[PDB]
């Protein structure tokens, strides 16, 4: 199989602020849905709380060292257990946040990254990955518009 990370990064790899997303980009949330639908998604407990409900049409797997508090999703206590709980699927999507991205990046073969042209204060960052390890296989830039207040670029990287 294959482990992929998907994330949206503002300037300086900022991904979060006070457990929220510090921007509003519906085209990027649409890209997120398109690339995770019908796949298992692994997330940390903070990100589970920031989303606030199960993502429909996906197997939601939550990492936490503590007992689960919601039977609509699957709770696991370690990275290996989270991968196992995904079953035999072609692609596992890891959807953050910072702590969880850092643990799965060495296992990932593919990164789905949106680069957002936005300056935001953040307390959470995407991990600092070695660019030599990754080949860009897809890149699509979009200007800001009436629905998306920042320009953004969709990128898919495959591990070399
Ligand atoms: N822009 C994006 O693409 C994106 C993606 C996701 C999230 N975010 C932002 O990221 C921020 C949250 O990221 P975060 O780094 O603060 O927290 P996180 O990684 O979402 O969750 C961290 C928690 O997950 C659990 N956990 C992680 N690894 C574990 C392991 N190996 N074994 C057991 N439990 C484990 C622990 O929960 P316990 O404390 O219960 O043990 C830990 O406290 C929020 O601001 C969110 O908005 C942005
Ligand atoms: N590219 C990317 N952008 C993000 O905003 C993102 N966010 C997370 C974590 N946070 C969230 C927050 C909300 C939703 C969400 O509501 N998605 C719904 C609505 C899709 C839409 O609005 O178009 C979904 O069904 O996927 C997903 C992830 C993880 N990876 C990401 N990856």
């Amino acid at each position: 199989h294959m482990i992929s990370l998907i994330a949206a990064l503002a300037v300086d790899r900022v991904i979060g602020m006070e457990n929220a997303m510090p921007w509003n980009l519906p085209a990027d949330l649409a890209w997120f849905k398109r690339n995770t639908l019908n796949k298992p998604v692994i997330m940390g407990r903070h990100t589970w709380e920031s989303i606030g409900r199960p993502l429909p049409g996906r197997k939601n797997i939550i990492l936490s060292s503590q007992p689960g508090t919601d039977d609509r999703v699957t709770w696991v206590k370690s990275v290996d257990e989270a991968i196992a709980a995904c079953g035999d699927v072609p692609e596992i999507m890891v959807i953050g946040g910072g702590r969880v991205y850092e643990q799965f990046l060495p296992k990932a073969q593919k990164l789905y990254l949106t680069h957002i042209d936005a300056e935001v204060e953040g307390d959470t960052h995407f991990p600092d990955y070695e660019p030599d390890d990754w080949e860009s296989v897809f890149s699509e830039f979009h200007d800001a518009d009436a629905q998306n207040s920042h320009s953004y670029c969709f990128e898919i990287l495959e591990r070399r």
